[PDB]
């Protein structure tokens, strides 16, 4: 058993921030593992490159990947639209935890979310499914783009993204 690994390059109004990886948990939620992996690469001709984190959160949370699609602007999965919770059984439980964003129960599609405190009142609610390996202060550094209630003082951008491993 071995979880695929993948990068972002963040740019901040196109100027490079630098690069954050992730170990995504494909032993424990594979089909949630799948999707963000497939997303990253861009292999089904959609994904994150030159999406924006479009809510970030100090102290919480800085979300991110939508992009333009038939039905909308707000992304989909790799399976279609939508697709639903496969488990809850890792938890919120620090800094770096990467997580699905959602509109309530089964409605995960491309947008996520990478915690920056624990966040244990999302345990249950969100699907955790990846956590940060290398460049935490790069998320860090993120944080302090955004506000309290979300909005970002400059564009924060997926430059480029792929796999690594």
């Amino acid at each position: 058993m071995v979880n695929p690994t993948v990068f972002f390059d963040i740019a901040v109004d196109g100027e490079p921030l630098g690069r954050v990886s992730f170990e995504l948990f494909a032993d424990k939620v594979p089909k949630t593992a799948e999707n963000f992996r497939a997303l990253s690469t861009g292999e089904k001709g959609f994904g994150y490159k030159g999406s924006c984190f479009h809510r970030i959160i100090p102290g919480f949370m800085c979300q991110g990947g939508n992009f333009t699609h038939c039905n909308g602007t707000g992304g989909k999965s790799i399976y279609g639209e939508k697709f639903e919770d496969e488990n809850f059984i890792l938890k919120h439980t620090g800094p770096g935890i990467l997580s699905m964003a959602n509109a309530g129960p089964n409605t995960n599609g491309s947008q996520f979310f990478i915690c920056t405190a624990k966040t244990e009142w999302l345990d249950g609610k969100h699907v955790v499914f990846g956590k940060v390996k290398e460049g935490m202060n790069i998320v860090e550094a993120m944080e302090r783009f955004g506000s309290r209630n979300g909005k970002t003082s400059k564009k924060i951008t997926i430059a480029d993204c792929g796999q690594l491993e």
